[PDB]
DNA sequence: ATCGGCTTCGCGCA
DNA sequence: TTGCGCGAAGCCGA
């Protein structure tokens, strides 16, 4: 389906390899990008090669994301050579490195997947300028190409959802089988990059790592076994138990989908054919279909996705009007980060975020709204809630991150509610509201250990 | 074209 | 808990 490609640059198709510049979608199956690279490599009797660019951004988050990512690449690499596609791994800025790699190996054609974040689009430009062969983009990450789904920033779910469903019958389709190439250190990069990151690993008073790395096992292989678990054990109770922090009825797929270790489209396919509770199947389909992809919609059509300016006008006008309110408490980053607020429900969730790297969905909503209530300005609430989300979430640094922080503190894709001190018309949430929805003390007590335990 | 109808709200009440 | 009505509130879209 040609609608999944955009022509970034046009030109002289080299007598050489087709180059997949892998970035978002780190999987070898279920990958429209690797499929397109392999299509036009067959139309030219050239091999297809894969190149990944490892960049200095790993220092801005934690060992947890980097071991999750790097382990997934060790397994993609052997999985990619079993079908005769060599994987190449460059360490440097994709501005210069991908550029050089193009000239150096005589690439016939270049291809990349699609991120809507600002920095991938800075790179793509530095790539287009220092390059002579054609340059192609494929949305391998959304069921419906970001730029076809809609042509504007979408105001709400219920306005984006019809456009999306109207296009679902044509892009919800099976994946062809990736045919292997006809014509014919990462251990070490994992070593250095953890050495450089070990001085900042989150520790306990007894020098122990806070992080528990057994809750999510990385890779394509482990990814698919988590979807199969979810469809067989959890999908049915999803409508009813998804909002109860005390049960793991979440799919648990976000760390894998973030790193593109599983296609969102293979999951939809496999939910769609499964015979579960309708309400479960609907609730679930609109998270992974609508909300995931309005988040790409958000970050694409809004360059300042991660700042106050991108809130809707009414919530900008609201929070401004309450900047001069006395705040009940005020915390610093350090105080939040170590869960030293006055709110054991708040502090429990921050403990869940540090030791697992995935905080319960429903709780992240409460977490983010309390940052706005108990910090000195909204801009500073944004800053903390981004800092902590990207530092400690396994699925962080993600359009779902930005659009969800935005949802919580700024009202993006939300509506106006009853006007309050500090938080204005932004949707309010309370401990007492939690108490009627789920057994807070069970939550709190699962994590009440790790408080005194941390320094 | 004006009017439901809006992710995940809180709260009383049975 | 567990469900329902009602509240406050800005705006898109057929
Ligand atoms: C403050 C805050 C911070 C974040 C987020 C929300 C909030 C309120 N989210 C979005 C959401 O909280 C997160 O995707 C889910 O908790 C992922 O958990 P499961 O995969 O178990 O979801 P679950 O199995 O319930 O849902 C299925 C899938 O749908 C998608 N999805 C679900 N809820 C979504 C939402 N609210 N927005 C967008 N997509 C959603 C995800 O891909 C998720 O994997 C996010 N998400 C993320 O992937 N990375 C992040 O760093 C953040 N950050």
């Amino acid at each position: 389906n040609p609608k999944r490609i955009r022509a970034l640059k046009s030109g002289k198709q080299g007598d050489g390899p087709v180059v997949y510049w892998m970035s978002r979608d780190q999987r070898a199956e279920d990958n429209w990008a690797l499929l397109f690279s392999r299509a036009i490599a067959k139309e030219a009797n050239v091999p297809v090669v894969v190149v990944f660019c490892l960049t200095d951004e790993f220092l801005e988050a934690g060992i947890r994301q980097y071991e999750f990512m790097l382990k997934g690449l060790q397994e993609l690499e052997v999985s990619l050579s079993r079908k005769k596609i060599p994987s190449f791994f460059l360490r440097g800025d994709p501005g210069e490195k991908i550029s050089r790699f193009v000239k150096d190996y005589n690439a016939g054609t270049l291809v990349t997947d699609f991120s809507p974040l600002r920095i991938k689009n800075q790179w793509i430009e530095k790539v287009i300028s220092g390059i002579s062969i054609p340059f192609f983009e494929v949305d391998a990450h959304n069921v419906v190409p970001c730029w076809e789904a809609s042509q504007k920033h979408e105001y709400a779910a219920h306005t984006f959802r019809p456009k999306l469903y109207a296009l679902l019958p044509e892009f919800l389709e099976e994946f062809p089988e990736l045919e292997p190439n006809s014509v014919t250190t990462l251990s070490d990069v994992l070593e250095t990059g953890v050495k450089a990151l070990l001085p900042e690993r989150a520790l306990l008073k007894n020098k122990d790592p806070l992080f528990e790395p057994w809750h999510f096992e990385p890779g394509e292989k482990a990814a698919k076994k988590v979807m199969e678990s979810f469809i067989a054990d959890r999908l049915d109770s999803y409508g009813a138990l998804r909002n109860d922090p005390t049960k793991n009825m979440l799919s648990n797929l976000s760390p894998y989908l973030h790193f593109g270790q599983i296609s969102s489209q293979r999951v939809v396919l496999e939910v769609e054919k499964a015979e579960s509770n309708p309400g479960s199947k609907k609730a679930f389909l609109d998270e992974i279909l609508i909300w995931k992809e309005i988040s790409d919609n958000f970050c694409y059509y809004n360059p300042g996705y991660d700042g106050f300016e991108s809130f809707p006008s009414w919530a900008k006008e609201s929070l401004n009007a309450h900047r001069n309110d006395v705040r009940s408490h005020i915390y610093t980053l350090e105080e939040f980060e170590a869960g030293k607020t006055h709110d054991p429900l708040w502090n429990a969730s921050q403990m869940e975020l540090l030791s697992t790297g995935k905080m319960h969905g429903y709780m992240r909503m409460y977490w983010a709204k309390k940052i706005l209530e108990w910090s000195e300005s909204p801009e500073k609430a944004l800053e903390i809630a981004i800092c902590l989300n990207d530092r400690y979430e396994l699925d962080g640094r993600d359009p779902n991150g930005y659009a969800g922080i935005a949802w919580s503190i700024g009202g993006v894709h939300d509506r106006a509610w009853g006007e309050r001190e500090v938080t204005g018309k932004i949707r309010y949430m309370s401990y007492e509201g939690c108490k009627r929805k789920f057994d807070v003390k069970l939550y709190i007590e699962k994590y009440s250990a790790l408080d005194k335990l941390a320094a």
